[PDB]
């Protein structure tokens, strides 16, 4: 809640298909890039099946990709900037069975195709030019998790 960064969060009972992650934050006034990782592991080296990185330099873009046995994948990218400096903004991962569809301040954004199983993911990590306000999660079986 107002975490510090980087913060690795757990996630109760595991990510299945059909919950969604929300993230509310800001984006520093003089941000450059930050990133949202749905990783498979707690440590920082750990593969991570869905990399979101939105980056401020040239293109104003957000780039897509997974790293599977410490190697980055096809990289996949939307010349489309849906954060602004200095502003709160709103994340949302919905995740279905085909893909992670993303949501920036209501605003359907992009859907990135599965490629690590959705059940892999143990933890969500963010970090980066941003201020982190919260991260929940909805759906699925909460586990340990109180509500």
């Amino acid at each position: 809640y107002n975490p510090t960064l980087p913060y690795k969060r757990p996630i109760p009972g595991g990510l299945s298909v059909g919950m969604s992650v929300y993230i509310q934050g800001m984006a520093k006034e003089n941000m450059r890039r930050f990133h949202v990782n749905f990783a498979v592991g707690q440590d920082d080296g750990a593969d991570v099946a869905f990399h979101f990185n939105p980056r401020f330099d040239g293109w104003d873009k957000v780039v897509f990709n997974t790293m599977q046995s410490g190697q980055w994948g096809k990289e996949e990218k939307k010349k489309s900037m849906p954060f602004q400096k200095g502003k709160h903004f709103e994340l949302v991962f919905m995740v279905m069975p085909e893909h992670y569809k993303v949501v920036v301040n209501g605003n359907s954004f992009y859907e990135y195709g599965h490629r690590l199983p959705v059940q892999m993911v143990t933890h969500l990590q963010v970090d980066g030019d941003l201020e982190l306000q919260s991260i929940n999660f909805l759906g699925g079986q909460p586990a340990a998790a109180p509500y």
